[PDB]
């Protein structure tokens, strides 16, 4: 199944914050409608912030989150959780290597915001 | 019922991130073995990063995050989700205000670490 | 913070279902629009569906569940949950007492349907 | 990342109820440390419940669902969500075909029971 696309609402603030844990130097990718919108890039095996961010979903809502290590691809595992019907999250983790702990790039979306 | 309480892995290392958006300036509380453990403080409707931290879970596993405005506290509502059955996030959101959007201060919890 | 209420697509049909377990007498009201759409009730410590139907999540597409046990309204836990992008959990427990096992009436509400 | 597969907690009571949403008639398998412990087959469009059953984690706390179609193993995707630190969800979504709404039979896994 495909892994780390959302649906937001559209036009809508959000935040996109990315943690690192892995020796692999971490680089994630926003896309907002298919056009990356930011990225960040860094490395830690102690859960470092790597990148935080607020971005607009823009006129069709869709956000895509990739992670690659050195140009391969990370495999992805996300889902979006609703609190009391008002406060989202979009989560992600990635496996760049073998042992699938699936924490190697960890990115958190919320909103709204404000 | 009650919100805010987790159970982690005993003696594990978990990351603890906040984020704020309101007028109110924040403060958050983390509680290991119901002794504080982290607090952060800020005010943004933004979504600023006003603290992260690592932090171990201990011999209990307990973990509890509680936050207030004013020195008044939030109501808070929380989950945990599991993917892959291995990647957790203890969710946290809060309310110092009458709009309900629960965002005031947004708490994550990741595990595991490394 | 309220729960048991859920924003669902308008015109939308989804599944409702209830579980039973507890010593008590469990009636589930599910409110389209806050009116009530359906009544489950049943009595079970094992688990038992008391009632499953499809409904229509109309214009608004508000959906709420509310229960009863002993004359009295259960406290509420409840969230919703996306996998892929497309499949939608609206999850619902329920205490009628004193252990907190927040099981006594449990009701999941999926969408889309077909 | 695998889906499907859930660890219990050991020798504990759990719920499993399926539902089918596909014009292809769905089988599905339950393992409990990797022997099936329950089977459910049918067609629906209206999200009937193709079966509903309490099992016994045993001493693994190994569940896995499978979904197939007259033998045709279905992609899966899945989460545990949990409330109140205690009420568990085990969640999946199956698809059939090429549409992807991961409805075609959705699976529901809970606990405590009781
Ligand atoms: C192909 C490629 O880039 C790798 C990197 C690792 C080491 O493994 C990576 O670092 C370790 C310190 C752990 O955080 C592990 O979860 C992570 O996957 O294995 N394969
Ligand atoms: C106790 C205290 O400091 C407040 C501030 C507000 C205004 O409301 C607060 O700020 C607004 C800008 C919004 O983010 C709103 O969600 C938040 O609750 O109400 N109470
Ligand atoms: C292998 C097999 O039997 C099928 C049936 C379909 C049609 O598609 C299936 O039925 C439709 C009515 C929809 O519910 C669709 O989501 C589902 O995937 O595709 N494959
Ligand atoms: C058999 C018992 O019945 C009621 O007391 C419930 O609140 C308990 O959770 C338990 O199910
Ligand atoms: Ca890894
Ligand atoms: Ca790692
Ligand atoms: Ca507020
Ligand atoms: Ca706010
Ligand atoms: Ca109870
Ligand atoms: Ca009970
Ligand atoms: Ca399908
Ligand atoms: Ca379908």
């Amino acid at each position: 199944a495909t892994q780390g696309v959302f649906t937001l609402p559209a036009n809508t603030r959000f935040g996109v914050t990315a943690f690192a844990n892995s020796s692999g130097t971490q680089t994630v990718n926003v896309l907002v409608n298919n056009e990356t919108a930011a990225t960040f890039s860094g490395q830690s095996t102690n859960n470092a912030v790597i990148g935080t961010q607020v971005l607009n979903s823009g006129s069709s809502g869709k956000v895509q989150v990739q992670v690659s290590v050195n140009g391969r691809p990370s495999d992805l595992v996300s889902a979006q959780v609703i609190l009391t019907n008002e406060l989202n999250f979009a989560l992600v983790g990635s496996e760049d290597g073998t042992d699938n702990d699936y924490n190697d790039a960890v990115v958190v979306i919320n909103w709204p915001l404000g």
